[PDB]
C-alpha cells in the first residue's frame, strides 16, 4: 500500500494496535509524519446487493454492510444510493438509510429533482459493487474526478464518512477557516466545520460559518470540477497527499453534488446555479463603510463622522455597533448617551450617507409591569423562541443584555415577529441596512443557564476537532428544539435562517428595495441574502496577508461582498500597517474599517488631516469609486450568471501554472490586477505578472513585464494596480458619496491587447430597486474596439437614467496616435472631439465628447 493513500481508521484518539485490531484495520507505524498508523483494510465496508435499478432520474442501488460491530454508535446496515443526472454538468447522489428517514437540510433554495436524466452529459458515472465505490469521470478525456474507492463508506447514526481521490493538488475552498494560503497543498490536514464564535487566527479552527464546497483545477487546460456536500451536522474535512479528501460528519445523510466546467469560473457558476446566486447589492453598499465597537456616545460617533467628511473621504456608510442600544438590548437606543440619535440619522441622510445598525439574535427575558420590554413580550406571545429538549420551555442563555431567549428563525411566524420589531424600531431610527452579529448562535454560557444534559446529542460518540472539543461550547444545547429540528442537526443553519428572516423583514421595512444585510454566520447559499465580513481579526501583518484567501474563498461560495475589518479589529493599529491595509482595503468587495472596543482610533482621518495615511486612503478610495461602474457590473454578472467578483489569478490564467498558488494578489473580474505591499517595512512586493499585456492604472503606460515574477516598486503611498489589455473599463467621475457620484459624467478606459482590440460592458439600473434584473428594468451595453473603431452597442435598454448621463472621456492605452476622430450616432455623423496624445506612454485621451448612456455610437479614427 502507498502510505499517501492510507485512510485513517483511528480519527478519535492516539493510534494503538489494540484499538486497530479491534476495529479490523491495518497496522503499520513505520510511516512518515502524520501518515496514519492505523488505516482501513481493502475490504471493510459496504457492497452492492443485487442489481442497480434504472430510474427516470438515473439509478438506485441497495448497499449492504459486511457485519462489523458498534464503534461510533448504531451502524446502518442497509443503505440506499440514489443518483440523479440533474443537468449535463451537475451530478447528484445521496446515501440514505433504506429503512429510516433521517435529517436532511431544508435548504430554502435547493429543490428536489423531478423528471428525467439530462441529455449530453459531460461526465460518466461508474459503480463498483465488491466493495462499493462510486466514480465520476470526465467524458472528453476520461479524467477520474470523483473516486471513493480509496476508502470505505462508513454510515453510522452519528458517524458518516466518504473519501474521494482527486486528479490534482490545485484544490480551493472549504470554510469558514483562516487557511493562510489559497491553494490547499494537500499535505495531511483536518479542517473542522461547525459554526463558532472564535478568533480567525493562525490556529486553523472552525470559525463562524460552514462551507463544504471545494473547486479543483484538473490541469492547465482549465478543465475544473467542484464537490458540494449538503450536510449541516458538525464535520471535518481531511486532506492528504494521495491526493484525496475525506468528509466525516456526525449526522444527517451524505448528499453530494459534483459539478463539471471548462474553466474554474464555470464550476463556480454551476455551483451557484444549484445553491443560489448572490443578491445584487445596493450600489451604495459598494462604497466605503466606517465602523467601531464602542464610540460610547453619539457625540463621539458624530465627531468621527465629521472629521472623515471634513477630510473629503469617500464614505457612504456609517455602522452603529451595540453601544447605540439601551444597555445592549435590541430595538432600543440609549436616550442619554445616544440622545438625539434620530437627528443624527437625518444628518447622515442629508449628507448622502447611510446608517447600518447591528442587531443580535438574543432577546433579553427581563420584562416587568414596571419596565416592559416589547421585543420579549411580543415574541413570548407569538411563542417563537428556541425551546429546551422538553419542546415547550424557551431555552435560556446569556449574552450582552443578561439572560436571554433566542428567536427560532426557522419558524415562518418568527419572521413575522422579527419584521414587526424592525418596523417599530425603524419609526424611531431610520436605519438603511442591518448588521446581524453573533448568529452562530453565540452564547456566553455553555448550552444554557442550566448547562446541558449528558446524552448522545450533547456528548456524541465522535466529536470532530472543533475548538474546545464539545459541541455546546459557547452556543445552544444540542438537544434544543426548533421548527426545522434539533440543534444538533441545524446548528450550522442558524445564521442562514436568520439572514432569510431578515431579508423577509426588509420586504416590509424597505418596500421594493435591496437595502443591505451583513451577516457573520453563513451556510451554503447565504450570499443570496447577505454580505459577510471575516470577523474579529487583529491588527498584525499576518492578518493582512490572511485576508486575501478569505475574500477569494467567499467569492467561490457565492458571497462576493466580503471583506475583513480593515486595519484590524483587535489591538491598536500601527500607522504603517493601517496605511497598507487601507490601500488594499479600497479594493475589497466589502470595504469597511471596523475597530474593537477600547483600542486607539483607526478611522482614516484620525491619523491627521494631512497625514500620508489619510492622503493615500482618499486617493485609493477615489479610484475605487471611479471604478464603481465596473465593480457594479461584476456584481451584476455574479448575480445573473454566477461569476466571481474578487477573482484569483488562476481563474483567468490557469494555462500558466505559476498562478496556481498566487494568493498575495487578486483580480477584480477579468481585467484589474491588484498587487498590495503586505510586508512590514517593505517598499516593494515580489509579484507575479501573468501572461497578458498590462498597463499601470495611474499613468497608463505599458509595463515591460509579462508572464514572470517581478519586484514591483511600491513606495509608502502606492499599491499596484494594472489593467489587462483586451478590456474596456467603464468609469464615473468620483465624489464622496455614491448618491452624488452616480450623477457624474462617465468615462471609458480602453486597454488594447496585442491586436489593438478590447471588449467590455456596462450594466446600469437605478442602483436600489429589488428585482430590476428579474423584471428587466436595466441598461446593458457592450463596448468593442477593433482597431480604428469603438462600437457602443446596446443590448438591453429598459432603464433610462433621468440624470442625463454620458461618456465624456475615452482613454485609450497602448495605441499609436489616433487622428481625425469621428463620432457617429446610429450611423449618422456626428461635433469633432479633442484628442490629446502622449507619444512616449502611447496613451490617447478623447475629450469634448458626449456619448449619451443607452445610445449606440461608433467612434472611428485613423493612424
Ligand atoms: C416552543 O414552545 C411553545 C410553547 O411554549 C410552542 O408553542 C406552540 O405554538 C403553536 C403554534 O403557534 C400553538 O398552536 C401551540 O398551542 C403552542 N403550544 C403551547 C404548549 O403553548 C412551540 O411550538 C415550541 N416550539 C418548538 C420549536 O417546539
Ligand atoms: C459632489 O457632491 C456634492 C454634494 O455633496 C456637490 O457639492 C455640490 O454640487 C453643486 C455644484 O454643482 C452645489 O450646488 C452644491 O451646493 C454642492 N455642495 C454642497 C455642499 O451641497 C458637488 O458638486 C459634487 N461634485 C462632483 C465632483 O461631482
Ligand atoms: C492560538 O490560540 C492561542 C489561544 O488559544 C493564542 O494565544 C495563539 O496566538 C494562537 N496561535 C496562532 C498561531 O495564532
Ligand atoms: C431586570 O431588570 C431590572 C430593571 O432594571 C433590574 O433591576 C433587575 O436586576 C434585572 N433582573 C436580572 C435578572 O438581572
Ligand atoms: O462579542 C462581541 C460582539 N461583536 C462581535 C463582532 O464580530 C464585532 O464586529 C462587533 O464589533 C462586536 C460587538 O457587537
Amino acid at each position: 500500500v502507498n502510505e499517501l493513500e492510507r485512510i485513517n481508521c483511528i480519527p478519535d484518539q492516539p493510534p494503538t494496535k489494540a484499538t486497530c485490531d479491534q476495529r479490523g484495520c491495518c497496522w503499520n507505524p513505520q510511516g512518515a509524519v502524520s501518515v496514519p498508523w492505523c488505516y482501513y483494510s481493502k475490504n471493510h465496508s459496504y457492497h452492492v446487493e443485487g442489481n442497480l435499478v434504472n430510474t427516470n432520474a438515473g439509478f438506485t442501488a441497495r448497499l449492504k454492510n459486511l457485519p462489523s460491530s458498534p464503534v461510533f454508535g448504531s451502524n446502518v446496515d442497509n443503505v440506499l444510493l440514489t443518483a440523479e443526472y440533474q443537468t449535463s454538468n451537475r451530478f447528484h447522489f445521496k446515501l440514505t438509510d433504506q429503512t429510516n428517514n433521517r435529517f436532511e437540510v431544508p435548504h430554502e433554495h435547493v429543490q428536489s429533482f423531478s423528471g428525467n436524466a439530462a441529455a449530453s452529459l459531460t461526465y460518466q458515472v461508474e459503480i463498483s459493487r465488491q466493495p462499493f465505490s462510486i466514480k465520476v469521470t470526465r467524458r472528453s478525456n476520461n479524467r477520474v474526478l470523483f473516486d471513493s474507492s480509496i476508502g470505505p463508506l462508513l454510515f453510522a447514526d452519528q458517524f458518516l464518512q466518504l473519501s474521494t481521490r482527486l486528479p490534482s493538488t490545485n484544490v480551493y475552498g472549504l470554510g469558514e477557516h483562516v487557511h493562510q494560503q489559497y491553494r490547499h497543498d494537500m499535505n495531511w490536514k483536518t479542517w473542522p466545520i461547525f459554526n463558532r464564535d472564535t478568533t480567525p487566527n493562525g490556529n486553523g479552527t472552525n470559525l463562524y460559518g460552514a462551507q463544504t464546497f471545494f473547486l479543483c483545477l484538473e490541469d492547465a487546460s482549465g478543465l475544473s470540477f467542484g464537490v458540494f456536500l449538503m450536510n449541516s451536522n458538525a464535520m471535518e474535512v481531511v486532506l492528504q497527499p494521495a491526493p484525496a479528501i475525506t468528509y466525516r460528519t456526525i449526522g444527517g445523510i451524505l448528499d453530494f453534488y459534483v459539478f463539471l466546467g471548462n474553466t474554474p469560473e464555470q464550476v463556480v457558476q454551476e455551483y451557484l446555479e444549484l445553491i443560489g446566486r448572490p443578491a445584487l447589492p445596493s450600489y451604495w453598499a459598494l462604497g466605503f463603510h466606517l465602523s467601531r465597537y464602542e464610540y460610547g456616545t453619539l457625540d463621539n460617533m458624530r465627531e468621527v463622522v465629521e472629521r472623515n467628511r471634513a477630510a473629503q473621504l469617500p464614505y457612504d456608510v456609517q455602522h452603529a455597533d451595540i453601544d447605540y442600544m439601551d444597555e445592549r438590548r435590541d430595538f432600543t437606543y440609549d436616550s442619554v448617551d445616544f440622545k438625539g440619535f434620530p437627528e443624527f440619522v437625518n444628518e447622515l441622510h442629508n449628507n448622502g450617507q447611510k446608517l447600518v445598525i447591528i442587531v443580535d439574535p438574543a432577546i433579553s427575558n427581563n420584562s416587568s409591569s414596571s419596565k416592559p420590554y416589547g421585543p420579549y413580550d411580543r415574541g413570548s406571545d407569538m411563542k417563537i423562541w428556541v425551546n429546551s429538549s422538553d419542546g415547550v420551555t424557551p431555552l435560556i442563555g446569556e449574552v450582552w443584555p443578561g439572560q436571554t431567549v433566542f428567536p427560532d428563525y426557522t419558524n415562518p411566524n418568527c419572521a413575522v415577529w422579527w419584521t414587526k420589531e424592525f418596523e417599530l424600531f425603524h419609526n424611531q431610527v431610520e436605519f438603511d441596512g442591518i448588521w446581524i452579529d453573533m448568529n452562530e448562535v453565540s452564547n456566553f454560557v455553555d448550552g444554557s443557564v442550566s448547562g446541558c444534559s449528558t446524552n448522545n446529542l450533547n456528548n456524541p460518540p465522535f466529536t470532530p476537532r472543533i475548538l474546545d472539543g464539545y459541541l455546546f461550547c459557547k452556543t445552544l444545547c444540542m438537544d434544543a428544539v426548533q421548527h426545522w429540528g434539533k440543534q444538533y442537526d441545524i446548528h450550522n443553519l442558524y445564521g442562514y435562517s436568520m439572514a432569510v428572516a431578515t431579508a423577509e423583514a426588509a420586504k416590509t421595512v424597505f418596500p421594493n428595495k435591496r437595502s443591505f444585510i451583513l451577516t457573520r454566520s453563513t451556510f451554503a447559499g447565504s450570499g443570496k441574502f447577505a454580505a459577510h465580513w471575516l470577523g474579529d481579526n487583529t491588527a498584525t501583518w499576518d492578518d493582512l496577508r490572511w485576508s486575501i484567501p478569505g475574500v477569494l474563498e467567499f467569492n467561490l461560495f457565492g458571497i462576493p461582498m466580503v471583506g475583513p475589518d480593515i486595519c484590524g479589529f483587535a489591538l491598536d493599529t500601527p500607522e504603517e500597517l493601517c496605511r497598507r491595509w487601507m490601500q488594499l482595503g479600497a479594493f475589497y468587495p466589502f470595504s469597511r474599517n471596523h475597530n474593537g472596543q477600547g483600542y486607539k482610533d483607526q478611522d482614516p482621518a484620525s491619523f491627521g488631516a494631512d497625514s500620508l495615511l489619510l492622503n493615500s486612503s482618499r486617493h485609493y478610495l477615489n479610484i475605487r469609486y471611479t471604478l464603481l461602474p465596473y465593480l457594479y457590473t461584476l456584481f451584476f454578472r455574479a448575480h445573473s450568471r454566477g461569476d466571481t467578483v474578487a477573482r484569483p489569478l488562476l481563474h483567468e490564467f490557469y494555462e500558466d501554472n505559476s498562478t496556481w498558488d498566487v494568493h498575495q494578489q487578486f483580480l477584480w473580474g477579468p481585467g484589474l490586477l491588484i498587487t498590495p505591499v503586505l510586508d512590514e517595512g517593505a517598499e516593494k512586493v515580489m509579484a507575479y505578472v501573468p501572461d497578458a499585456v498590462w498597463y499601470d492604472y495611474e499613468t497608463g503606460s505599458q509595463v515591460r513585464w509579462r508572464k514572470q515574477k517581478v519586484e514591483m516598486e511600491l513606495p509608502g503611498d502606492k499599491i499596484g494596480l494594472h489593467l489587462r489589455g483586451g478590456y474596456i473599463f467603464p468609469t464615473q467621475q468620483p465624489n464622496t458619496t455614491t448618491l452624488a457620484s452616480r450623477k457624474n459624467p462617465l468615462g471609458l478606459i480602453i486597454a488594447l491587447d496585442e491586436n489593438k482590440e478590447a471588449k467590455g460592458e456596462l450594466f446600469w439600473d437605478d442602483g436600489e430597486t429589488k428585482d430590476t434584473v428579474a423584471n428587466k428594468v436595466y441598461l446593458l451595453c457592450e463596448f468593442s474596439v477593433t482597431q480604428n473603431r469603438l462600437e457602443v452597442n446596446i443590448s438591453q435598454s429598459t432603464y433610462k437614467d433621468p440624470n442625463n448621463l454620458a461618456f465624456n472621456e475615452i482613454k485609450i492605452l497602448g495605441t499609436e496616435e489616433p487622428s481625425n476622430v469621428t463620432v457617429k450616432h446610429n450611423g449618422v455623423p456626428s461635433t469633432s472631439p479633442t484628442v490629446t496624445y502622449d507619444s512616449n506612454l502611447k496613451v490617447a485621451i478623447i475629450t469634448d465628447i458626449d456619448l449619451l448612456l443607452g445610445e449606440a455610437y461608433t467612434v472611428e479614427w485613423a493612424h
